[PDB]
DNA sequence: GACAAAAAACGTCCCG
DNA sequence: CGGGACGTTTTTTGTC
């Protein structure tokens, strides 16, 4: 029957998308780290990650096209977008 | 647990993971068109589809290593687990 | 299945 | 600092 729960969507998720929790972590993780240091280019957002700079700017590339950070001549911030996003997911990620 | 709670995540992997989700719904599809047709093989499930034999081929192999299709000499056809995760998915899979 | 090729991924370096 | 790009490696695709 219809996913009752959180527990049993992600259950079912994963069956389609193995490391679905992998990505969703480490697109947290650069979310939460540009929050912190902003503005930050990807040679230093890559090695305090501890990604390779190929890898970190792919991401940042992707986050940037769902307007959830900006890349400018300085580095990257996060989007108003991104901010509230990141609030909902320190919520969400305690229970996943 | 509440329905909230997982309207929430659904949310949060719409901005995050909409790449992930990409992928699911297509495999979902899949699954969904197997359910409807089986037995069918690799050659009458692309042409039904969109799709090229050879990424459908691709798609089926991830599915059967996930116990979620069989593949006999006569096509293919869903497991238990793949009846279950449609119903699972159902109504997620269309608010997406 | 085989056999070939194209596309994608990745690690660095290039510049202003 | 980012955009662009080159050479190499890996994965996917076409074809039958
Ligand atoms: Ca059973």
């Amino acid at each position: 029957s219809n996913a009752a729960s959180m527990n049993q969507l992600i259950q079912a998720q994963k069956k389609l998308l193995p490391d679905l929790l992998l990505v969703m972590q480490k697109r947290f993780e650069i979310l939460q780290y540009i929050r912190l240091t902003e503005p930050i280019g990807r040679r230093s957002l890559s090695a305090s990650l501890g990604i390779s700079e190929r890898v970190l700017r792919g991401e940042v590339q992707f986050l940037k096209e769902q307007n959830l950070v900006d890349i400018k001549t300085n580095g990257m911030t996060l989007t108003e977008e991104g901010y509230e996003l990141l609030s909902v997911l320190e919520d969400t990620m305690k229970d996943v």
